[PDB]
DNA sequence: TCAGACTTGTCCAC
DNA sequence: TCTGACTCCTGTGG
DNA sequence: GGGAGTCAGA
DNA sequence: ACAAGTCTGA
């Protein structure tokens, strides 16, 4: 568990609140238990001209990746454990995306017990909904009701 | 000279590098000596839904204003004296717009000596070009060569 | 099976 | 003369 | 985000 | 920014 410098977390919080994104997703997973996979993603977006800035993040955070998609690049962290460690420390400084961060931390911690009953799983799916609500969601498909419909059919 | 909290400057520098903007503009003006005035602007942009975040920023910086147009609000500061004081403290924490900040500070310090000789004024406008060059400029019209053409008369 | 790497799309928030 | 507040718009980088 | 403009006041 | 996806390994 890496400890991060405070002045680093303070700057990063502002940048994340500006050009970053905290994402919770319910992904279709046929080869699975409830046909639905959960995905948590911390993401920092920036133009490829400044890919170096996002490259620095990989070294400073210690994990994550940088991929290209047009004229724009993104930093990408989805690995649950370093994600929980990173968001735990960044959260006290976030202003605009603090609640999304907290819901993600809360989803991660309740993740193993959500693999049990579908009821507990669907409850966690509703927490995914709230994150999308707090973001500027525009192109969302799979929600908690998309899970319930497939689950009640079973 | 209101001095700002270091933790506040660190967070703000991050938000400025992300959603902020440091703008140097060469505006035309017939009443003015060289037919062109200069304007420096610190700008933080956010949708009106989160205008409150910009409202806090005004109270925190003490100076500035929030303007609305469409679905987006904006904090702005163009008052030279408070802007110079503010950018001075904010500069060391900037990472993506640090060069823009320093150039603006450079322009401001060479401002009273720019209203003198045309050759000096052209040099200051060249600094404005660099700022637009460092930025993601896409709608710029008046450059230093525009001033050059007008100056030859 | 399943989390994690890596890609593609779109609408707007800058 | 001259500055700064204020509005509106484009074209992306988120 | 990063300009273009117009205006009232100083 | 906020999604939507594919596919490979253990
Ligand atoms: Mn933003
Ligand atoms: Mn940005
Ligand atoms: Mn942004």
């Amino acid at each position: 568990n890496t400890k991060y410098n405070k002045e680093f977390l303070l700057y990063l919080a502002g940048f994340v609140d500006g050009d970053g994104s905290i994402i919770a997703q319910i992904k279709p997973n046929q080869s699975g238990k409830f046909k639905h996979k959960l995905s948590l993603t911390f993401k920092v977006t920036q133009k490829t001209q400044r890919r170096w800035f996002l490259d620095k993040l990989v070294d400073e955070i210690g994990v994550g990746y940088v991929y290209d998609s047009g004229s724009v690049s993104n930093y990408y962290l989805s690995e649950i454990k370093p994600l929980h460690n990173f968001l735990t420390q960044l959260q006290p400084f976030l202003k605009l995306k603090q609640k999304q961060a907290n819901l993600v931390l809360k989803i991660i911690e309740q993740l193993p017990s959500a693999k049990e009953s579908p009821d507990k799983f669907l409850e966690v799916c509703t927490w995914v909904d709230q994150v999308a609500a707090l973001n500027d969601s525009k192109t969302r498909k799979t929600t908690s009701e998309t899970v319930r419909a497939v689950l009640d059919s079973l």
